[PDB]
């Protein structure tokens, strides 16, 4: 075309349009010549608003099997650098993701393929202040949610004890760094057979680095255990003038970090 003609400026109600078709009526291949021929520049920020809802509009009015390669080639960890990405999680206007919609709908085949996803975050709330399984309006597609994130917390659970029992700060790290492990997850939850949280349990193993850790993701210093005492009190008391003394310099570290967290988690307990 002519340089004096103006840019096609890009519409999202005629990239909706053309992708709606497709979604309803297309495979996988077919969306990805249709995203390839019309979605560009892919960089384009109107291009990129209606692209990152394409699993939104799937759940939709796309077939399971259309959303199945979807997940698979767009969604997983090895194509997060890629630029046909798909963040499984993106909220929309409502603040829904697609597991919303598909609870929402009853698609029950979906809502097992979006649970499976191993990125998958069903804590997330929308504009309503819901999480997913509160939309459903079919109770065996709860129960199906329901008894799916409860194994999901077992499961998890085990995998923090077990990087607990082998001191492992990396895998602790890394069982954190997904957001829905941080609302799975009680940091203060109490065993029944110690009576213990983890930081009584190793503050009494006078473990710094795991005390540490503990206390830098959301381990409560005024948790008491089963017989009413605070970590803190686990330390015996010594006096002023051998405070300092090599021998002390352990426990000492312990209660300064104790003491310390004591104060930020009196401001959180106020907020």
């Amino acid at each position: 075309g002519s340089a004096m003609g103006s840019t096609v400026s890009v519409s999202k109600p005629l990239l909706k349009l053309k992708l709606l078709d497709c979604l309803r009526q297309s495979n996988f291949q077919q969306l990805c010549h249709l995203i390839a021929n019309e979605f560009q520049p892919f960089d384009e920020p109107t291009v990129r608003s209606v692209f990152e809802l394409i699993l939104h509009y799937a759940v939709q009015v796309s077939p399971a099997s259309l959303i199945k390669d979807i997940v698979q080639n767009w969604t997983t960890k090895g194509s997060s650098n890629s630029q046909l990405f798909i963040d499984v999680n993106k909220q929309d206007q409502d603040g829904n993701t697609p597991l919303h919609l598909a609870a929402f709908q009853s698609r029950g085949d979906v809502v097992t393929v979006l649970m499976n996803h191993p990125d998958i975050n069903d804590c997330i709330l929308n504009d309503a202040h819901l999480q997913p399984i509160e939309m459903c309006k079919n109770l065996n597609i709860a129960q199906m949610m329901q008894v799916a994130r409860a194994n999901y917390v077992a499961e998890i659970a085990q995998e923090f004890r077990q990087a607990f029992n082998n001191r492992d700060i990396d895998h602790l790290n890394s069982i954190l760094s997904n957001p829905r492990n941080q609302e799975l997850l009680d940091i203060n939850g109490m065993e029944p057979e110690t009576g213990d949280t983890v930081l009584h349990e190793f503050v009494k193993k006078r473990d710094i680095l795991l005390c540490r850790w503990i206390l830098d993701h959301g381990g409560d210093p005024f948790k008491r255990d089963s017989r009413g005492k605070l970590p803190i009190d686990l330390l015996k008391k010594v006096s002023s003038k051998e405070q300092n003394d090599k021998k002390n310099a352990i426990d000492l570290e312990l209660k300064k970090m104790l003491e310390k967290a004591a104060r930020e988690q009196s401001v959180i307990d106020v907020t």
